[PDB]
RNA sequence: ACUGAAACUGUAGUAGAACCAAUCGGGGUCGUCAAUA
């Protein structure tokens, strides 16, 4: 039950029962204000080609290429000693790889050398 | 070449009216640490 302070000065004209508006016809509208606003103040020519948009998306989307999503590791399996600390001991020694920018959606390789 | 006497500083009057103990905050999560040989 959404209504701009136009429709609730009409709520509290009176202590009957009055017609709430229909906010379905403009929940679109809505989105779309905030969505040119964000094309418009973080210049793009598409609302979804904004990095931190297409980020975001990304984030609830998932990752696409299938790859599992765990911490950086030197095995495939998490092994029991948990050594995740080793696979930045090879990054460092080896391709000294940054993390990835999330709407790249590039995977790390288990072996980052 | 005579102390004046007698007379409640009392009577009426609400320390009260107004004032939100409140604003913000995912019980959350990854690679570091040590320095030589």
């Amino acid at each position: 039950d959404l209504r701009n302070g136009a429709g609730w000065r009409d709520y509290y004209g009176s202590l009957l029962e009055t017609s709430q508006p229909d906010f379905t016809t403009l929940i679109s509208q809505w989105i779309n204000a905030f969505q040119t606003a964000v094309k418009e103040e973080y210049g793009s020519s598409s609302f979804d080609q904004v990095t931190f948009i297409k980020a975001s998306g990304q984030s609830l989307q998932g990752f696409h290429d299938n790859a599992s999503i765990h911490y950086p590791r030197s095995t495939p399996e998490p092994k029991p000693d948990g050594e995740a600390f080793k696979w930045f001991v090879a990054n460092e020694k080896g391709r000294r790889l940054a993390l990835p920018a999330l709407e790249k959606s590039q995977s790390f390789p288990i072996k980052p050398s």
